[PDB]
């Protein structure tokens, strides 16, 4: 854990950003919606990965949400989303997809558009974030995170942990090799 340090970047209306977008590079996204709405955006280019953007906010309307995503996805280079499908993230995930047209969205099959939630997939990603982040495989850059990152247990708020969770279960996926390298 403490040997993870973060760049105290200004909370530009929820979104906190640490690099912006650098063309060649290849972006992922994971959402953790509405407890606070949390977007993290990786990059998972060389085996170094980057944590670049976070939005962060319990105050925006799960309705709007869709827009601020939509946003963000498009400035990181046409960026695919992998959206946990909670109550909330089906109605998210769906509007992404019609309303908005969004087509770069990760699936689980055609009916879930997204991480579909099983007590299986957040155990399994819960440990491929641990040996992302201890083998120092995962750079973490925001305040945010980190503080969920010691109040978090293997067994107070952690939908920035849980947004990197769904990163976690990500990656011991299949389809993770296209989306993944420069
Ligand atoms: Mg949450």
């Amino acid at each position: 854990l403490s040997r993870l340090s973060f760049i105290d970047v200004v909370n530009d209306n929820g979104f906190y950003q640490f690099e912006k977008p650098k063309e060649g590079r290849k972006y992922v996204a994971t959402l953790d919606c509405s407890d606070y709405h949390a977007l993290q955006i990786i990059d998972i280019t060389e085996f170094p990965y980057k944590q670049v953007a976070v939005y962060h906010s319990n105050t925006t309307s799960h309705f709007i949400l869709p827009d601020i995503v939509f946003k963000y996805l498009m400035m990181y280079n046409e960026c695919p989303v992998y959206i946990e499908l909670n109550s909330t993230g089906v109605s998210i995930a769906k509007s992404l997809a019609m309303d908005l047209e969004y087509d770069n969205i990760i699936c689980d099959s055609f009916i879930d558009l997204g991480m579909k939630q099983s007590k299986r997939s957040k155990a399994m990603g819960c440990s491929a974030l641990k040996d992302l982040i201890e083998k120092d495989k995962l750079i973490i850059n925001h305040k945010g995170t980190i503080q969920e990152l010691r109040t978090f247990s293997e067994k107070f708020h952690d939908d920035l942990v849980m947004s990197l969770v769904i990163f976690g279960w990500l990656t011991t996926q299949e389809k993770f090799a296209e989306y993944a390298g420069k």
